[PDB]
Parts: structure tokens; C-alpha cells; sequence
């Protein structure tokens, strides 16, 4: 799957190949996470104890910003399949631009469940990922920066949804463009859903927190657990981005 | 442990004992419903589908409260032990009542974790014990009726924390006194923390687990999973329980 040949990324196995491979990504990181307690602290705004001057949110909120500058600088976000938790702040490089081929219809940008994401995850998935409970007052950064990979990998993967759905639309273009001026959401949703698919990895995921999980010589990831964050999040949201963006598919 | 002889409640030894008595309980109790799915149906509120007239809550709360009343009318809650779900919608009993002498003190019935415990049983312990994953139609009656069964022990059993920690009180006034006043709660937690004694306790359940969990001529519950539970929520709430109970133990 080559960013400058369209072709290679508009073509559904492949996408879905590349899902697969963050499967391990999304797994690895959260293995990391869980050395750290929960850490309430750091994720609760504006916490005195922890002000950043002329700076309104939690801990995590600067630890991410700033991270987002400096990824921005190597052309990050830039590039249609990432997309950045703080959008309206990052500023253009000084670097040459690579000039990626128009894949996605432009608006694509503007789809952007990082607010969920970033919610969902510090609410529902922290709690399943880590282990004691409390503030590990010298972890804060720790715990900070590996929240952000994790959340990174989470939105590359569930923001995905952009090019299946791209896709898919290509497939059938008399079919779902009826759907989208209906403005039919269930008819749009029960036709991109494949439960299969969706089935296979849910099995695969539980074989791998049981391989990874456990020192080969314990136990840093919950095989359930992870059936459920993908279960009732990962997948849920990734279709959300799937008919946001289809309904727009057909704007001016 | 005798409730009308306070001096034996108030046994650091006797008490622990009781609690010992209990794992076997819970395990029991888990070993049962570890034969139905996760049913997430019945811990979804105001479910589309088993809606209950003039009712807000999931199906476990109607299961829940209903039982309530039931165990509240044979005086279950009228005991410094049994701490109730729903405590201000329980009515006294149609039954000459039983005449504790005071244990604890007063503002003891307003130590009450089981939001948390209901909460975290839901979706933390529920992955853990159920058997496969899904809704089992016509059998969500009995995953509630057994739901409650683990959900009284626990609680019985994580409520303990008051006895315990009006003896500790006991055995030390001045020292936790000057903790209280002070509000520190470092300075209680590791002063009330006896990792001995929990370390002890985590290993008995391995081993109970892998007798019990198997049909002895399989598999109801793993003794990873039993460790898991007690170590992160048992355990831990057992021990804010003490905490508060101490706080609170200066009042007028
Ligand atoms: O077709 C697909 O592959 C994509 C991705 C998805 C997932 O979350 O992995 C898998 C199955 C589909 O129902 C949805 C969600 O569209
Ligand atoms: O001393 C105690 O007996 C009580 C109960 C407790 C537990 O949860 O088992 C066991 C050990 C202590 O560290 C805490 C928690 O206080
Ligand atoms: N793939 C692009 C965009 C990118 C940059 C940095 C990253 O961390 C991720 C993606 C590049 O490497 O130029
Ligand atoms: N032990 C008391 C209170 C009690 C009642 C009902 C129960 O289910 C448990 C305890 C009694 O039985 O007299």
C-alpha cells in the first residue's frame, strides 16, 4: 500500500492487511501502559499541582500538544492517514512538501473523532489497561507519553475508516449515492458492516494477548479486555468515521 | 464472631478468619455464574426491549432492588454487615427486630462503596468469570439472580473494612488520631497495609481455584483470574473502605 499510487490504497484487502498489522502496534502499546498505575491526575484539567501557565487543559492535553508540534515538524500530519488531536494549532513545516496525490475527496480532512477517541480512551480503556490504581507521582510523563502512542496508533487505525469507506464507494456508486441523498443511515450501515470480517479479528486478537501478553520464560495484557476495547470501541467508531464521511461523499 | 458479643467482633484475628471463610463463597458463587454468557443486555440501562413500566435502571437493577425488599423483609439489613445497593429505598421489616449493641460507629450504614462494586463488577469482574460472549435470550433471570448472589458477598466481604478498622483504631488510639486530624491518607493506607497477610491470602486462592474450579473425575475459573480479582478489586476496596471509616471516625 503506496501513498502516491492510489490505486494500492483504495483497494480494501490491502487496507484491510494494514489493519491487521496494527493489531500488534495497538497490542505492544498497551502491554507498555500497563507497568504505570492509572494515574487520575494527569488526565483531570487544569490540576493544581500541575498548572502550565497560560496553558487550559489536563496534563496529558499539553504533553500532547507539544509532541503534536514536534511530529508536525517532520511532516506528521501532513499525510491523509494521520490526523491530529489539536488540528486548528500546528503550523506549516520547514521542510519541502510531498505532494500527495488527491486519494480521498477533499473535506476528508475534516472528519475528525479525536475528541472521542481521546475521551473513550481515558475513561473506558484506561482502567481495563492498567494495573494498580492511584497517582504514581513521579510517572506522570511516563504514563503521558506512552498515552499518546497508544492514542496515536488508535486514531491512524480507526480513522482508517476514510479509505474503506472511499473504497467501498467506488464499488458501487449507484447504490450507495441512492443511500446518501435518502440520508439513510441504516441502510448505509448495514451494508458497509461485514460481521465475518469483524468476527475473525476478534479471534486473532485474543490468540496474540496470549502470546505477547506472557513472558515466553507476567501477564501485561487481558485477552478479554482487549476483545471488548475492540469490541466496543476500536470497531464501533472506526464505522462511525465510515458513514460520517459517506454522507458528505457527495457535496460541491 | 459473635454480633452480640462486640469484644469478639472486635478481633483483628476472628475477623480475618470470617473473611477467609468467604473466599470459598465468592468462588463458589463465581463458579456458578461462570456457566451463562456475559449477557450485556442485562446490565445495559433502560434496555429497548426489557423495558420495565415506571422504571430506570437495567434489568440486575429491577433483579437487584426487588431482592432487596425480599432479604428486607427477613431483616438482612438491619446488621452492621450487610450493607444494602439501594440503602434509602429499604423499608423496615413487619418483625419484632433484633437489638444489636453498638460494634461500630453511628455514621457506620453511610460507608457504602456499592456503587463501585456493582460498577466494577459489571465490567471488570462479568469478562473475567462468564464462559463465552453474548446475550443468552432466555436466561438473563438467572445470570441476575446469580449476578446478586456475587454482588451481596462482595460487598459483605469488602464492607468488612469498617470492623477492621475500628480495631486497628482500637489497638493504637493516639497514633491514628493524630492520622485522622492530620488527614493523611499515606500515613493510614500503608499504616493500615499488611502485606503479609495479603500476600498469604493470594495464595490460598490459587490453590482453592484449582481444586474447586475442576470437576475432580472443566475449567470454571482460572486461579490467574481469582488472583486477579481479589488483588485489584477486592483487596484495594476492602482497604478504601478502612480508610474513610477512620476519617470519619472523629466526629461528633
Ligand atoms: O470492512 C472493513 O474491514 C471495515 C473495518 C471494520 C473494522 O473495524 O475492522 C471491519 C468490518 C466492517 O464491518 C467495518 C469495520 O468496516
Ligand atoms: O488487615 C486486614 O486484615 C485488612 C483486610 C485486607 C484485605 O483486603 O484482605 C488484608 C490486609 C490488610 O492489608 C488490609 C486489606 O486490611
Ligand atoms: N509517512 C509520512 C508522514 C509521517 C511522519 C511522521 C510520523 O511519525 C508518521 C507519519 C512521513 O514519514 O514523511
Ligand atoms: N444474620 C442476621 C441478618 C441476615 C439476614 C438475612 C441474610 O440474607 C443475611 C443476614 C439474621 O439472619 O438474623
Amino acid at each position: 500500500m503506496d501513498f502516491t499510487k492510489p490505486e494500492t490504497v483504495l483497494n480494501l484487502q490491502n487496507i484491510r492487511d494494514e489493519l491487521v498489522r496494527m493489531e500488534d502496534s495497538i497490542i505492544f502499546k498497551f502491554i507498555e501502559r500497563s507497568h504505570f498505575a492509572t494515574c487520575p491526575s494527569v488526565y483531570e484539567a487544569n490540576h493544581p499541582g500541575l498548572e502550565i501557565p497560560n496553558f487550559k487543559g489536563s496534563f496529558l492535553d499539553w504533553a500532547l500538544s507539544n509532541l503534536e508540534i514536534a511530529h508536525s515538524r517532520i511532516r506528521r500530519f501532513e499525510s491523509p492517514d494521520e490526523t491530529p488531536f489539536f488540528p486548528d494549532k500546528i503550523q506549516k513545516s520547514f521542510l519541502p512538501s510531498i505532494n500527495y496525490p488527491q486519494i480521498l475527496a477533499p473535506y476528508a480532512p475534516e472528519v475528525n473523532y479525536n475528541d472521542k477517541i481521546k475521551k473513550v480512551y481515558i475513561e473506558k480503556i484506561i482502567p481495563l489497561i492498567s494495573k494498580r490504581d492511584g497517582d504514581d507521582k513521579n510517572n506522570f510523563g511516563s504514563v503521558a507519553t506512552r498515552d499518546i502512542e497508544c492514542l496515536q496508533s488508535l486514531s491512524r487505525r480507526i480513522h482508517f475508516g476514510k479509505f474503506v469507506a472511499e473504497a467501498k464507494f467506488q464499488s458501487d456508486i449507484p447504490l450507495y449515492t441512492k443511500l446518501i441523498k435518502s440520508k439513510d443511515v441504516e441502510g448505509i450501515m448495514k451494508n458497509i458492516t461485514n460481521s465475518a470480517v469483524e468476527e475473525k479479528i476478534l479471534e486473532r486478537l485474543t490468540k496474540k494477548a496470549e502470546v505477547y501478553g506472557v513472558d515466553p520464560t507476567e501477564r501485561r495484557i487481558t485477552p478479554e479486555y482487549l476483545v471488548k476495547i475492540y469490541k466496543e470501541i476500536v470497531i464501533p467508531i472506526t464505522k462511525e468515521v465510515e458513514v460520517e464521511y459517506l454522507l458528505r461523499r457527495l457535496e460541491e
